[PDB]
């Protein structure tokens, strides 16, 4: 069969001490590459893989995504949420890495800063899986802004510094990926900042989504992404309005990736599954409401139903699913899993005190034909949809047949 390493791992009971962290708790592990005793993602499939965290702190934590060679480690990316106020706060942040057998990849803690949540309110997850084994038409990019100044206002964000682009798709030179193959992408960012950022994401000269984070100081990180299904020549970039900052403090970095997930004209067409939707309604949520995404950006095979806000599987198989969410206040969602009567597989909280703020979370889950997948509202029923201020639930089919 083809290889299909995946998995989602979260904090419950983890042990105590040192400086990886440890997400004790498996919600999916296929192939069982995750090592939950040890926090750390063990590669046997050489490949190109994406590795993400969501991780709740309160006070300040700084957090990097680092991986080892021949037992050498190879600093990386970080990424901190300093607010330090007491509140929850999501600290976010992925890459695309491409791994070697034996490769190990894991989530560190700065010593300095290094609070994470210890409790049952909320979650803190760590997930990765394979994009395309090695060794053939594909896309793949992680970029970074390497500058401590930031972009200027109304513009383009560049991109400057590649961390991996084996197929030119993201020019450093003009900011811009332009599509070589044509086909269904996911394009994802997470942004450090300490004053007001909205960063835009462009096709084609047309604004798709927009996600902006607020603060004074102290450093957050400003997350977005969108699965878009792209013609040739296509230009997808990033761009910033009036609220422009991209200073991240001392080990809080910028990055942007893209991969083809679903090429057209690869086959198998009924298994190409994916969904993007935005939420357009601010009706107040009441606890336990499903949480409607009502307009659809994509959604390849009609999976996604924008009437109920339920993604229902059709192939069984594994997924990624993900979200962020504006909010000018508290936020707690429940990701659902289940038929008739679902049970709640995590709560994503992030709070804001007088603010704007954009929060994400995201899971690999293993689904039957028949289940259902959703976002549950709470008491802690804070969202924004609007231009200029998006929320957006995606997900994707992980290892569509060969
Ligand atoms: C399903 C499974 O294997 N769960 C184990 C659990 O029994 C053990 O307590 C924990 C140690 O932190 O590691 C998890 O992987
Ligand atoms: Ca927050």
């Amino acid at each position: 069969d083809q290889p299909r390493p995946a998995f989602s791992a979260i904090r419950r009971n983890p042990p105590m001490g040192g400086n990886v962290v440890i997400f004790d708790t498996v919600i999916t592990n296929q192939e069982e590459p995750y090592q939950n005793h040890s926090g750390r993602f063990v590669c046997t499939v050489p490949g190109y893989y994406y590795f993400t965290f969501q991780v709740l702190s309160q006070w300040e934590i700084c957090l990097s995504i680092v991986s080892s060679s021949r037992g050498q480690v190879r600093r990386s990316l970080g990424f901190c949420d300093t607010t330090n106020k007491g509140l929850f706060q999501v600290v976010s942040g992925g890459m695309v890495l491409q791994l070697q057998q034996g490769d190990q990849v894991w989530v560190e803690k700065d010593p300095k800063k290094g609070h994470i949540y210890q409790g049952s309110e909320a979650d803190s997850v760590f997930s990765g899986f394979l994009i395309f084994p090695s060794a053939k038409f594909q896309s793949v990019f992680t970029v970074t802004r390497q500058t401590h100044q930031p972009p200027a206002p109304n513009s383009l964000i560049r991109f400057n510094a590649v961390l991996t682009n084996p197929q030119g798709d993201y020019d450093t030179s003009t900011g811009k990926f332009t599509c070589k193959v044509p086909g269904l992408y996911y394009f994802v960012y997470h942004a450090s900042h300490t004053a007001n950022l909205c960063v835009l994401l462009y096709r084609s000269g047309v604004k798709v989504v927009t996600f902006c984070g607020h603060t004074s100081k102290t450093n957050q990180v400003n997350s977005g992404g969108v699965l878009l299904r792209l013609q040739v020549g296509e230009e997808v970039w990033l761009a910033v309005n009036d609220y422009y900052d991209m200073v991240g403090i001392q080990g809080s970095d910028s990055v942007f990736s893209g991969f083809l997930l679903f090429p057209d004209g690869s086959a198998k067409a009924t298994q190409k599954i994916a969904f993007s939707a935005t939420r357009t309604i601010n009706v107040p949520l009441r606890r336990d409401q499903t949480i409607r995404f009502d307009h659809v950006i994509t959604n390849m095979n009609n999976n996604y139903e924008p009437r109920s806000g339920k993604f229902t599987c059709k192939v069984p198989g594994l997924y990624y699913f993900t979200y962020h969410a504006s909010s000018r206040g508290n936020l707690c969602v429940n990701l659902m899993r289940g038929r008739e009567r679902a049970q709640k597989v995590v709560t994503f909280c992030d709070y804001a005190y007088n603010t704007f703020q954009v929060t994400t979370g995201g899971m690999v889950l293993k689904l039957e034909q028949g289940e259902n997948v959703f976002l549950q509202a709470t008491d802690k029923n804070s969202l924004l949809g609007m231009e200029g201020a998006n929320s957006i639930f995606s997900g994707f089919l992980l290892f569509p047949d060969m």
